[PDB]
DNA sequence: TAGGGTTAGGG
C-alpha cells in the first residue's frame, strides 16, 4: 500500500472476552481490504487484553469504518480510535477521547478564518478561541479549536504538520488546567 | 480500551 501503515491501522478498544483475530476480522472486513487484523493477548496466559488493531488498504477505508460507528463485535460495543505510534503514545494525555485541540505558534494577525480554511476539512467546528493577555490584551501565540467529533481530532492530531495563516503550527490534544499540571 | 521477541553501533 502506498499511505504508511500507522495511517492504515485502526486500534479497536474494549473488545468483548471472546473476541479473536477471525471475529474481529469477520466484522472490519465489511469495510475493506484487510492487510492485518489482530487481537492483543498476555504472553503467558494467551488471555485477551480487550484490544487489538485493524489495518486497512487504504485510508479511505478506514475513514468508512470510523463513518460506520458505532460497532458492535461479538456482542459488545467497542471502540474504534486512530492508531497512536509507540512513539507519541509516551505523550501525555495522547489516548484520551477530545474534542480540543490546542494549537501553538500561530502569528499575532491570525483571525478565525485562518483556523477554519485549515480545521473545516477535518470536521465541524463547534468553538473556535484564539488566546489573549485577560488584562493587557496582548496575543498569546495559541488558540484552541473544539470540534463535534473526537476523530475529527485522531485524525488531526496523528499528522505532522499544519499550515494556518500560511506558516507551520503544532497541533496537539487538549489537556485540561489539572491535566497540563499533573504533566509537568 | 495502547502494540505483536518493534528503538542507540562501532567506528
Amino acid at each position: 500500500p502506498k499511505e504508511p501503515e500507522q495511517l492504515r491501522k485502526l486500534f479497536i478498544g474494549g473488545l468483548s472476552f471472546e473476541t479473536t483475530d477471525e471475529s474481529l476480522r469477520s466484522h472490519f472486513e465489511q469495510w475493506g481490504t484487510l492487510t492485518d487484523c489482530v487481537v492483543m493477548r498476555d504472553p503467558n496466559t494467551k488471555r485477551s487484553r480487550g484490544f487489538g488493531f485493524v489495518t486497512y488498504a487504504t485510508v479511505e477505508e478506514v475513514d468508512a469504518a470510523m463513518n460506520a460507528r458505532p460497532h458492535k463485535v461479538d456482542g459488545r460495543v467497542v471502540e474504534p480510535k486512530r492508531a497512536v505510534s509507540r512513539e507519541d503514545s509516551q505523550r501525555p494525555g495522547a489516548h484520551l477521547t477530545v474534542k480540543k485541540i490546542f494549537v501553538g505558534g500561530i502569528k499575532e494577525d491570525t483571525e478565525e478564518h485562518h483556523l477554519r480554511d485549515y480545521f473545516e476539512q477535518y470536521g465541524k467546528i463547534e468553538v473556535i478561541e484564539i488566546m489573549t493577555d485577560r488584562g493587557s490584551g496582548k496575543k498569546r501565540g495559541f488558540a484552541f479549536v473544539t470540534f463535534d467529533d473526537h476523530d475529527s481530532v485522531d485524525k488531526i492530531v496523528i499528522q505532522k504538520y499544519h499550515t494556518v495563516n500560511g506558516h507551520n503550527c503544532e497541533v496537539r490534544k487538549a489537556l485540561s488546567k489539572q491535566e497540563m499540571a499533573s504533566a509537568s
